[PDB]
């Protein structure tokens, strides 16, 4: 990774962009490597840009009553922005005066024009210098504006992320992940290219004033008749832009709603497969796409008329201004052609450059104001303190999540070094109590007083990407402390069974880990940090009795006996070793005191075209009409082979020049062709999205584990939007230009078969340079597109762990990691944008030398009479002016076609592919492994389950209990044989095999949607049945506390619910499914013994029949099981009674609670 060559480039090298030569030569022959990409220039580093704009934005907040973000942007970039505007203007003025020189050179071919001939050579010298100046003025200026826009985007994106880490929890409900991704993705490439267009909001009016005075010289008052037509088009295009904005704004809300639902289902893909919810989720997303695709089409129709105004105005603007003059006095062909030359530039300013500039300001200012509102949102108030009385005291705190208070009149005092136990039922407010202490939930009444040093362990374990060792420690590294906590947390046994010991690369959310392993890593992280108060929100949920006992008596009670700590626990054996006990019920303190006190009381193009047959028929329809237009032109043109229009034998060559200047209107695609073309291009994107989503839900789990969350969102957000908005119009413009060039050459070749010969050297030169450039351009665009994924990945993980980020104070670390993602994307994007400027500058320089060669040859060969070489050659160069536009348009199409190839790559992902009456199942030689060629988790497992009995699956955390349950459903690589009721799993199809099971996953899955939709996504059960199940599982009181009884929309994964309420939701689904074989993966993870009775009574009433495989850790749930399966050292051991199982194991029964002990051994 070498230093940027721009740093030491010479002045001439900067001007011509010659410093890009090394990578253009390397990428042509062989593929680019990681070492070929240079570092970013220091000026556009994210760190420097963020500090610059932040320093100026703070001045507005302290100097003006109405702080504006645009004023801070002006103070940073205005003078460079306006500096490039004057050179862009001068290049366009050089363009406006070209017909003054070129028109006289063309007139010198007529022997009658003796005045033009006398100075023809001097006009050639001036014309050549005109071309050179224009080339050197435009391209450096346009690239300078591109660089300013890139720096503006980077600076604004850093401020957005820094604000995100400060947002208050009360506004987090209203800010979804889809909203933030939409804001970033929409401006990722659009914003940077916009600054090249912004200056035309004032350049174009000045061009119109200049050109109208030159047209006035020819046609005195008749000129204004053509201007009035352009004013009508200007008002028409202004109305089109306002309609397009209206449709786009209405569509924005549905796009954000789609992205959040798409992210949720792919994160929980394993639960989706186990439930067999692929069909329901596809139909759910399909209805969201349908509503937003209607607004896409209406916007696309309006944008057709906006982009067709240029081509259709070519004839009428000239005709309206030539006709009144010709009727009063005769007009010569020379004067007609000169009017056309000026009007070509005039039409470009009015109908192409100005409205695009106006729309750019609407887009940029719309995004700036949207970001400005985000930067002023409510901020998290950190009430940190330097010191205290070394104790924490709470005084009659009442809190609301907003009419029922979550907490009321809570008070307690905890002296230094004491342990407080928090008890209660499900939904009693035990988690909310800890949120208020942290300052994450502001109370409406009461006060809290303690020191600022707090350590926090969440009930929902969050794992940041990186190393296991990197998760436990912060940026500091104390080896003696690291070994201490790892031993006390019982992590040594699990670490020794890993390929990298403790240097394993964990994914986002720790997919590769077990449920209880994530709990231990979350607990070890909290105890490693030095603090005054320790908040532990039930870390013993997913742990067995033996591991729980060891950790409690060796880490909580031993390593931190002299530090204040609060423990949420439902075990009576933990209460006996706590200094004080608090019992919550409905948010009220049911009891406060001591224990004793309580005791007493290339191929992408072809595949894109042929995916929909309707597109092929529309293209043929366009082709047939085009042939008739060319044929009609031939007839009328060949037919031409005091009068209103004066023609002479020596002036007849102007006829072909006039045709070329108006060919863009005769060959324009009318609404009979433009509208159906754009309409059918949108149906292609509709089909591709359905195929892409379908294949993702069908891929094997091994493939999906390698995909990162931000790489999934990158394709479904950015690429899909490109196929909807940009590609249909970019293809239309390319097709229009190609037909114009093809038709113009075809018409003049048959009548004059030397123009076709003269244009071959120019055509081949353009094609050869295009082929050379595209070898490197396609690789850089691929690297830049893949550089957007790390930005989205970092955004997702920061929102999921926001509370843990603030608690441990690691905000500066995450801000630095976000700058790495920005700098990584900038390196590829800047390099891609630089080589593109080289190509577009060279394509114009190639045009210049051919025009210079033509100019001098034409003038010198023109003898005393006539001169035919100049007539032919100057016509050929007029045609090649349009091909230059077509070639540049072809590069834009190929840039967008990279998004098509990335979509097809996901579609090509491989697919993973009265019977249930008894429930008997036999297993033979089952071997389970997560990856092919990986280590096995289970080996040669064999057992049999008789029909109708219940089985207890036991074992230590991380032994492979969840692996065994996943092996039944073929969620991993299996090598055994399983026969349910006599049929082998190989014979019957996978889709039928999984439908025989009713599953309760260990990881609960709740998506953004109605209560009714979560319980029943296929809508196959009535409301009465749903309420009937809600009675059995105890969910009526939970539902009725919400405004909508089965109509309330759950958001953010159901954050409104408590942890134990999500368990009852998963129990409700299993009872409603009514499957013969049931696989329950610890259905009572955090329930207190009171709520566990709901599981116990459902186990014998709803599941009175059927074969039930329990996977519980609590000993009380083993009284109902006939058989027992014990996993240890990758092997299953079968028992027939619980007493014989515990007879052989001493340490296991030493950890059993005395209450359960007497129930097992009377
Ligand atoms: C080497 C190298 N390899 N690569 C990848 C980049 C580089 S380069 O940037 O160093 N040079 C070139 O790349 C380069 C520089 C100038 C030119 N010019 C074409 C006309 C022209 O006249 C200029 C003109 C008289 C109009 C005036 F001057 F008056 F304006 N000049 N062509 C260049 N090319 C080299 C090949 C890659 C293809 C080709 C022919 C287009
Ligand atoms: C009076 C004025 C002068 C210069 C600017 N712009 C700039 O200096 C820069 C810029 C910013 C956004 C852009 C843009 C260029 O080009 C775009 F891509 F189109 O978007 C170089 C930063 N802006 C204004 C202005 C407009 C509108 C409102 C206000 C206001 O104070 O309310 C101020
Ligand atoms: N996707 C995966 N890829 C690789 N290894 C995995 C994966 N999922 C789990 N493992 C590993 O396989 C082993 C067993 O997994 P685990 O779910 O299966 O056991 P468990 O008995 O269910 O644990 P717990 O009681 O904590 O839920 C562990 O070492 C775990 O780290
Ligand atoms: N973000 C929230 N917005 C609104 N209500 C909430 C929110 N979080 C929790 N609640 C509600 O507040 C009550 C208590 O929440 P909960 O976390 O706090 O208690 P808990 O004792 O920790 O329960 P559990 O044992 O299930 O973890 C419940 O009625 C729950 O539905
Ligand atoms: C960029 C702008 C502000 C430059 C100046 C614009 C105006 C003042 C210029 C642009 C073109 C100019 C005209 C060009 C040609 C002629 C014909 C000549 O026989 C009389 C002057 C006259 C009619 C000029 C008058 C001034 C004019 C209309
Ligand atoms: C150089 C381009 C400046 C563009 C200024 C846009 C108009 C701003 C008007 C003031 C806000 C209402
Ligand atoms: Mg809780
Ligand atoms: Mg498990």
């Amino acid at each position: 990774m070498q230093r940027s060559p721009l740093e030491k480039a010479s002045v001439v090298s900067k001007l011509f962009f010659s410093w890009t030569r090394p990578i253009l030569r390397k990428g042509y022959r062989q593929r680019l490597e990681l070492s070929d990409i240079y570092q970013i220039p220091s000026v556009d580093s994210a760190d420097n840009l963020s500090e610059k704009l932040e320093r100026e934005w703070d001045r507005e907040l302290a100097s003006k009553k109405n702080p504006k973000l645009i004023n801070a942007l002006r103070r940073c970039f205005f003078w460079r922005f306006m500096f490039y505007g004057i050179f862009l203007y001068l290049g366009e003025v050089t363009k406006a005066v070209q017909p003054l020189l070129l028109g006289r050179i063309i007139a010198s071919y007529d022997p009658d024009n003796k005045e033009e001939r006398s100075i023809a050579i001097y006009l050639g010298i001036g014309l050549c210098l005109l071309f050179i100046v224009r080339t050197l003025l435009l391209h450096p200026a346009i690239f300078g504006l591109h660089h300013i826009g890139m720096q503006m985007r980077i600076a604004m994106f850093s401020l957005i992320y820094k604000k995100t880490l400060k947002l208050s929890s009360r506004v987090l409900d209203k800010i979804s992940i889809g909203q933030l991704v939409s804001l970033l993705s929409n401006n990722l490439n659009k914003f940077d290219e916009g600054l090249a267009l912004a200056h035309f909001v004032w350049i174009a009016p000045l061009q119109v004033a200049l050109l109208m005075g030159l047209i006035w010289e020819l046609l005195q008052a008749s000129a204004f008749c053509g201007l009035g037509f352009l004013i009508v088009l200007a008002l028409f295009q202004a109305g089109l832009g306002r309609m397009m904005m209206k449709y786009r704004d209405q569509r924005a809300g549905k796009i954000s709603e789609r992205l959040v639902i798409t992210s949720e289902m792919i994160e929980n893909i394993q639960s989706v497969k186990a439930y067999c919810w692929e069909e329901a989720m596809e139909k759910m997303i399909e209805n969201l796409r349908q509503t937003e695709l209607k607004l896409t089409r209406k916007a696309a129709y309006v944008r057709y008329f906006n982009s067709s105004a240029f081509f259709f105005s070519g004839f009428f603007v000239v005709f309206l201004s030539v006709l009144p003059y010709a009727l009063i006095k005769g007009i010569i062909l020379r004067k007609i052609f000169t009017t056309i030359s000026f009007c070509i530039v005039l039409r470009m300013a009015v109908t192409r450059q100005f409205p695009w500039a106006v729309q750019t300001w609407y887009d940029s200012l719309g995004a700036i104001n949207k970001i400005q509102d985000f930067l002023q949102k409510q901020e998290y108030k950190t009430l940190e303190y330097n010191l205290t009385t070394t104790e924490v005291v709470m005084e009659n705190v009442t809190a609301f999540w907003e009419g029922t208070p979550v907490l009321k009149d809570i008070n307690f005092k905890i002296e230094r070094g004491q342990l407080l136990a928090v008890a209660g039922s499900t939904g009693a407010g035990k988690t909310s109590l800890l949120m208020v202490i942290m300052g994450e939930l502001e109370p409406s009444e009461g006060k809290i007083k303690h020191s600022g040093r707090i350590s926090f362990c969440s009930q929902f374990s969050w794992i940041m990407p990186g190393t296991i060792k990197e998760n436990i420690i912060g940026v500091s590294y104390d080896e003696y402390r690291y070994r201490s906590v790892i031993k006390a947390c019982q992590l040594e046994e699990d670490i020794s069974k890993f390929a990298e010991k403790d240097n394993i690369v964990l994914g986002e959310g720790g997919i590769t880990l077990s449920g209880g392993q994530r709990a231990r890593i979350s607990l070890a992280r909290a105890v490693y940090k030095d603090a005054d108060l320790y908040l532990l929100d039930s870390p013993f949920g997913y742990l067995d009795v033996l591991t729980e006992k060891e950790i409690f008596e060796s880490c909580v009670c031993k390593l931190m006996a002299n530090k204040t700590r609060i423990l949420v626990t439902s075990k009576m054996e933990h209460l006996k070793k706590a200094d004080k006990i608090l019992i919550l019920h409905e948010g009220s303190s049911y009891f406060y005191g001591t224990f004793s006190e309580l005791q007493n009381l290339w191929n992408t193009y072809l595949r894109y075209i042929t995916v929909h047959k309707s597109l092929i028929f529309v293209l043929i329809w366009c082709l047939v009409i085009f042939l008739a237009e060319v044929a009609a032109s031939l007839v009328v043109l060949w037919l031409l082979g005091s009068y209103a229009v004066i023609i002479t034998s020596t002036s007849s060559y102007y006829v072909f020049y006039i045709y070329v200047g108006v060919a863009d209107t005769l060959l324009a695609m009318g609404f009979f062709r433009g509208l159906p073309l754009v309409h059918t291009l949108i149906t292609v994107s509709k089909i591709l999205h359905h195929k892409m989503l379908h294949s993702v839900l069908q891929a094997p789990m091994s493939t999906l584990n390698t995909l990162k969350a931000g790489g999934i969102l990158n394709r479904f957000s950015k690429d899909i939007a490109i196929l909807d908005d940009l590609l249909p119009l970019t293809i239309f413009d390319f097709i229009q230009l190609l037909l114009i060039v093809i038709g113009a050459i075809a018409v003049v070749a048959v009548l004059q078969p030397y123009i076709f010969v003269a244009t071959v050297p120019v055509i081949v030169a353009f094609i050869m340079l295009r082929a050379y450039f595209l070898q490197t351009s396609q690789q850089l665009k691929q690297l830049e597109s893949e550089g957007r994924s790390p930005i989205f990945t970092h955004l997702v993980t920061s929102l999921k762990g926001l509370w843990t980020l603030r608690a441990f104070g690691r905000q500066p670390y995450f801000e630095t990691l976000f700058h790495k993602a920005l700098n990584l994307h900038t390196a590829n994007w800047f390099l891609y944008l630089s080589t593109l400027r080289w190509f577009q500058m060279r394509i114009e320089m190639i045009f210049v030398i051919f025009f210079i060669a033509v100019t001098f040859i034409s003038i010198l060969t023109t003898g005393e009479g006539e001169g035919r070489v100049g007539i032919i050659l100057t016509l050929a160069m007029n045609i090649m002016s349009t091909l230059q536009w077509a070639v540049n348009s072809s590069i834009d199409v190929d840039s967008l076609m990279r998004s098509v190839s990335r979509v097809f790559k996901f579609i090509d992902m491989p697919t993973e592919g009265i019977w249930p009456s008894g429930g008997q199942m036999t297993v033979k030689d089952l071997t389970a492994k997560y990856t092919e060629g990986g280590n096995a988790i289970l080996e040669n497992i064999s057992f049999s389950i008789s029909p109708g009995q219940r089985v207890g699956l036991l074992g230590r955390t991380g032994s492979g209990k969840s692996t065994l349950l996943s092996a039944f459903l073929r969620l991993l690589n299996t090598e055994g044989e399983i026969q349910i009721d006599g049929v082998s799993w190989d014979s019957i199809t996978l889709q039928q095999w999984r439908k025989a099971f009713g599953v309760i996953p260990q990881k609960v899955f709740i998506f953004s949607g109605t209560f009714r939709k979560n319980l029943d996504p296929y809508e196959q059960w009535s409301d009465q049945e749903i309420w009937k199940v809600a009675d059995e599982v105890g969910l009526r009181s939970v539902i009725e506390q919400f405004p909508g009884k089965l109509d309330f929309v759950l958001v953010d994964g159901g954050c409104v619910l408590s942890h134990g309420h999500k368990q009852l939701m998963c129990l409700a689904r299993s009872v409603l499914s009514k499957a013969k074989i049931l696989l329950l993966d610890q259905p009572s993870a955090h329930l207190d013994p009171v709520t566990y009775q709901i599981i116990r009574r459902t186990l014998k009433q709803a599941f009175a029949d059927c074969t039930v495989i329990l996977c519980e850790h609590r000993i009380e749930a083993m009284l109902e099981c006939q058989q027992f399966l014990v996993i240890e050292e990758n092997k299953v051991r079968q028992y027939d009674s619980i007493q014989k199982l515990l007879n052989e194991r001493s340490l296991f029964r030493q950890a059993i609670s005395p209450s359960d002990r007497v129930k097992l051994f009377p």
